[PDB]
């Protein structure tokens, strides 16, 4: 042939939703042969013309994306390549928000998307606290500090050194140093221990919000530009409850499978069982309402204020999903 197979035709039709909140990312995983991260990253890179802008050879991009996707664990229910693909596509939609039109450079866009793609790579499906309490090698390497997030970054960068994997081979030293610092700042901000400070700084920025004549956000210094990118990827990472309920419930099934598996490993070893990890002493519905009330709603309400009114339908879906879970509390 020279034209797509029939499976490739159906995948290409699903990928027409790539600019929309609520992409059927599970269907894209099935149709791509478990390559959601590769096909979604490729589609986004083509759509945003990043291959031409950064002179990325297409074979090098595909080789790196497949290598990165392979270092996500297929046996981990939540922190896998589908979650990476989801956070990439969600970051992509947030970057296109009208309140941010023409705010970010091509290099900052590349940073936010690359950061999203690598942000959980080689996740073992247990928490930082589990790795610290078991005296894992990873906890020792990173001195018990943002252990997983340090590891995600180190693997994401290290994989650029595999055969035909250096997608940044044509960037100048100045571009690579700036890209690298922004990617590190974004992924380290995905550690939930940083959530409260990130949210305080986003709130401060909403109170002192400056807008251009075009009605778009004004971000002068690096500190403000990087805080917005950090909160954007953090929002993408915490975007599950803002999705149509059929998607949210698949994410909830997956995180609860992963948490219960950690709880089984803790109970086996006689360790204290972590919050929400005890399959015998769990209230999935109550936990989701608490997650939304204390973490997700305060973050997304502050984001919605920053980009008012672009996020109103996302905030509405979140409040609808919150009432659905509340209404199922036994
Ligand atoms: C305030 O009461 C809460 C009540 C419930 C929860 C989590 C239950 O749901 C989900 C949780 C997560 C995550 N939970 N956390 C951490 C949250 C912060 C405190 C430590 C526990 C783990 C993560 O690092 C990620 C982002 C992977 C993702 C997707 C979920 O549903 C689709 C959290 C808090
Ligand atoms: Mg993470
Ligand atoms: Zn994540």
């Amino acid at each position: 042939f020279g034209v797509k197979t029939e499976q490739e035709d159906v995948l290409a039709k699903e990928l027409e939703d790539v600019n929309k909140w609520g992409l059927h990312v599970f269907r894209i995983a099935e149709l791509s042969g478990n390559r959601p991260l590769t096909v979604i990253m490729h589609t986004i890179f083509q759509e945003r013309d990043l291959l031409k802008t950064f002179k990325i050879p297409v074979d090098t991009l595909i080789t790196y994306l497949m290598t990165l996707e392979d270092h996500y664990h297929a046996d981990v229910a939540y922190h896998n390549n589908i979650h990476a693909a989801d956070v990439v596509q969600s970051t992509h939609v947030l970057l296109s928000t009208p309140a941010l039109e023409a705010v970010f450079t091509d290099l900052e866009i590349l940073a936010a998307i690359f950061a999203s793609a690598i942000h959980d790579v080689d996740h073992p499906g247990v928490s930082n606290q589990f790795l610290i309490n078991t005296n894992s090698e990873l906890a020792l390497m990173y001195n018990d500090s943002s252990v997983l997030e340090n590891h995600h970054l180190a693997v994401g960068f290290k994989l650029l050194q595999e055969e035909n994997c250096d997608i940044f081979q044509n960037l100048t030293k100045k571009q690579r140093q700036s890209l690298r610092k922004m990617v590190i700042d974004i992924v380290l901000a995905t550690d939930m221990s940083k959530h409260m400070n990130l949210l305080a700084d986003l709130k401060t920025m909403v109170e002192t919000k400056k807008v251009t004549s075009s009605g778009v956000l004004l971000l002068d210094n690096y500190s403000d530009r990087i805080q917005v990118l950090q909160n954007m990827v953090h929002c993408a990472d915490l975007s599950n409850p803002t999705k149509p309920l059929q998607l949210y419930r698949q994410w909830t099934d997956r995180i609860m499978e992963e948490f219960f598996r950690q709880g089984d490993r803790e109970r086996e070893r006689g360790m204290e069982i972590s919050p929400m990890c005890d399959k015998h002493n769990a209230s999935v519905e109550k936990s989701q309402v608490g997650f939304i009330d204390y973490i997700v709603h305060p973050l997304w309400e502050t984001w919605a204020d920053l980009v008012h009114p672009d996020a109103q339908d996302i905030l509405d879906t979140l409040e609808d999903n919150r009432e659905w879970y509340q209404s199922t509390i036994p």
